[PDB]
């Protein structure tokens, strides 16, 4: 019933392998919608070619700034950053996808995929998916991260969609 996504992952243009998803279109359907649509493309603009431009081991790695490339960037489909949709779901544990945000109710287009139970997020970020296939990938994208989220080789999404 929920849809799912996939992301294929390259290491300065190396192929690493597909990530999959579940996003969670059952409990927070504008949140699903928004990446959704931005995996596959489908409004013209979304995640294909961008980069995880910040990755933190024990915490996550960041995407989804696919007009910056750095974080000061994104754009949700609805024209407007959008409200926290709700925390029914909680960050349970490695493998979460949950939004980033600059504070409540300014969801764009970034998010985190976690590596660890970050529960610290809890009811501050909206959870709205969980990692299907490929969380050794997400593991190996963890080992090109470091203190602040610096990466040490450029990874990136080459391909996407539904």
């Amino acid at each position: 019933v929920n849809p799912t996504v996939f992301f294929d992952i390259a290491v300065d243009g190396e192929p690493l392998g597909r990530v999959s998803f579940e996003l969670f279109a059952d409990k927070v359907p504008k949140t699903a919608e928004n990446f959704r649509a931005l995996s596959t493309g489908e409004k013209g603009f979304g995640y294909k070619g961008s980069c995880f431009h910040r990755i933190i081991p024990g915490f996550m790695c960041q995407g989804g700034d696919f007009t910056r490339h750095n974080g000061t960037g994104g754009k949700s489909i609805y024209g407007e950053k959008f409200e926290d949709e709700n925390f029914i779901l909680k960050h349970t544990g490695p493998g979460i996808l949950t939004m980033a945000n600059a504070g409540p109710n300014t969801n764009g287009s970034q998010f985190f995929i976690c590596t660890a139970k970050t529960e610290w997020l809890d009811g501050k970020h909206v959870v709205f998916g969980k990692v299907k296939e490929g969380m050794n990938i997400v593991e190996a994208m963890e080992r090109f991260g470091s203190r602040n989220g610096k990466t040490s080789k450029k990874i990136t999404i080459a391909d996407c969609g539904q």
